[PDB]
């Protein structure tokens, strides 16, 4: 190629071996009823696997993403039992976000789509167990 195209990384780990299995109440919740919420949200689609820089025409993503996140890498750590706790769960949904105000302008259409499913995740997140 004559212009820059990019390249992916390896997508996010998804499991932890040396991790003993602590099922909780909270972890539950959030794979059983906030991520399946969130992933049928008519704007999840871009969010639902990781960013492909080549095929999206995105070159320089991951020169400016560091900490790529996606929703199918959140489910697949929720399956795994990856996370030790809610929050943990909560901050790559955080990341996820973040890094698409990172990349794209503030005006953006998929900006616009992230705020909306922020904005409910946030909501979902009020619903937690005790
Ligand atoms: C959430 C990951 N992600 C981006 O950050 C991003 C920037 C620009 C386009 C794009 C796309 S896309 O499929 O190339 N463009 C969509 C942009 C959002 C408007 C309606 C759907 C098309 C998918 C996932 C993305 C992006």
């Amino acid at each position: 190629h004559l212009v820059p195209r990019g390249s992916n990384p390896p997508p996010p780990e998804t499991s932890n071996p040396n991790k003993p299995k602590r099922q909780t109440n909270q972890l539950q919740y959030l794979l059983r009823v906030v991520l399946k919420t969130l992933w049928k949200h008519q704007f999840a689609w871009p969010f639902q696997q990781p960013v492909d820089a080549v095929k999206l025409n995105l070159p320089d993503y991951y020169k400016i993403i560091k900490t790529p996140m996606d929703m199918g890498t959140i489910k697949k750590r929720l399956e795994n039992n990856y996370y030790w706790n809610a929050q943990e769960c909560i901050q790559d949904f955080n990341t996820m976000f973040t890094n698409c105000y990172i990349y794209n302008k503030p005006g953006d259409d998929i900006v616009l789509m992230a705020e909306a499913l922020e904005k409910l995740f946030l909501q979902k997140i009020n619903e937690l167990p005790t």
